[PDB]
DNA sequence: CAAGGGGTCACCCCCTT
DNA sequence: GAAGGGGGTGACCCCTTG
């Protein structure tokens, strides 16, 4: 409520976005927002709230620390100037900022320290700083560059009010995106189940289904058989990572129904979901016919 | 065979499995096994001195896939070998052969291979100008090694023999005729793997066809790729799977249709093969049986 | 160790509108 | 033709089992 504030309209696409190194190119497509597919595209909108006038917001990417350190990638695009900082205006009409040609720099673990080291000298302008204290500054980064995940970065939008003259000084509180998976990483893709030969069986279990998907790690999946209404039951399909073929495809048996006196079949769902990752495949509808 | 004494490869190495090495990886990753090797029978590469019982040194070095010979960028690496890539060993009155069980690849970088390259010619032809060379062959040298690295297969190499038989001196210093192995081709090289069809989710049908079938298999190439169903002793009746180049699901599962039987109103099920085939090559999987039904 | 495997980092090219 | 995706390739770095 009370005073000017900024909020993220649209956020980043958390997973399916790759990183870019300095030798690919300048031009391999913007960071959409969350909400993107087919020609409706969509990229991280934010707005100004609670004020309408002049304004500009930068955009600049930080660590997934809560506390919020500036990352050792940039943001490279048409607004962005070398620093990894892109900047929008909003006119009194429009406090809605997108970013539509944002793309994420992947620093070479050779290149860290260094290019880090630059990006720390900007806390040295604010506090003709000697030079001096360069040591001071620099054990934060020896100690940053292992600690700090390269596959995941988050951005921080800060917005700005114009003043009369003297303009753009005037600050609002910052406010972070969501985290943003590189999808070049292993477990940064989304689960996709693209296709299986069978999507029934008897309540008995054991059914060979052959499941083609997207790349899964081998003894990192499973194939959980769940219900959502009927009281949380759950099981599994039943597979050694020998029956991964080539990381998109998993022959299985079918678990038996916890209730085998189905007298009229029931319609479940089947999903691929990581054992540490946690997040599960988009779920298929598997039917389950009674003994006979 | 030749009359005089000669050498003989016993059992060749393995063609299409075994991974080269590159510096950095390590020095023991493996040795490349023979063509007869399994989990439990381990073979490796042997060969035989022919016509001839007593003391003998044989050689063995790596050699372009072309069929004129000339050293290859790889060298091997081994607990009998050389620097220079060069692995011998000796072979009494009794036993003439000798077989290479701790052989092993190592991957040049092709920031390495240009130098590399040099050394292994000018130790071939320093031996014919042993106090010194000229700057003429060496600029010409690098003349010969510059085109052989724009024409040389990394992917793919083959061993050479060579046997010398011991004089009265106490030189190995008699030669045999060298012998080329059969081309050995790196595993973790690119594309062109030997087809393999893992498994299939349905081994029958009807003499319809139309029958959906997952086949699980290696790396194979979405438009270049198809499904050949024939018949190899009866005049070579064939037909092929019915799927699109989507069909083929990130080149390691097809989901196909069944081709119908050239011949329906049967009344007892045909088995035939089905293998995978290269179209734009000739190449072919391990064949599979599938059976054929008759109607209703 | 040795004997086999994976994955990974960067870079380099390949499709499509 | 570049933009906007995506795949592939070398060299390297690892990890299980004994």
């Amino acid at each position: 409520a009370d005073g000017p504030y900024l909020v993220i309209v649209e956020q980043p696409k958390q997973r399916g976005f790759r990183f870019r190194y300095g030798c690919e190119g300048p031009s391999h497509g913007g960071l959409p927002g969350a909400s993107s597919e087919k020609g409706r595209k969509t990229y991280p909108t934010v707005k100004i709230c609670n004020y309408e006038g002049p304004a500009k917001i930068e955009v600049d990417l930080v660590t997934h620390s809560d506390p919020p350190r500036a990352h050792a990638h940039s943001l490279v695009g048409k607004q962005c100037s070398e620093l990894g900082i892109c900047a929008v205006s909003v006119g009194p009409k429009d406090m809605t900022a997108q970013f539509n040609n944002l793309g994420v720099l992947h620093v070479t673990k050779k290149n860290m320290m260094g290019t880090m080291i630059q990006k720390l000298q900007r806390q040295r302008l604010r506090s003709g700083l000697t030079e001096a204290e360069q040591r001071e500054l620099e054990q934060e980064a020896k100690e940053l560059k292992k600690v700090m995940d390269l596959s995941i970065v988050r951005l921080r939008f800060s917005a700005f009010l114009r003043a009369s003259d003297g303009s753009f000084s005037l600050p609002l509180k910052p406010v972070i995106s969501q985290p943003i998976h590189d999808s070049k990483s292993p477990g940064a893709s989304n689960l996709k189940i693209s296709r299986m030969d069978k999507t029934a069986g008897s309540v008995r279990g054991g059914d060979e289904v052959y499941l083609l998907c997207d790349k899964v790690q081998k003894d990192d999946i499973e194939v959980r058989f769940y219900e959502d209404d009927e009281n949380g039951w759950q099981a599994f399909g039943d597979f050694s990572p020998t029956d991964v073929h080539k990381q998109y495809a998993i022959v299985f048996r079918t678990p038996p129904y916890h209730k085998m006196k189905i007298e009229r079949p029931v319609t479940v769902f089947l999903q691929l979901k990581r054992k540490r990752g946690g997040d599960v495949s988009d779920s298929k509808q598997f039917t389950y016919y009674p003994l006979v």
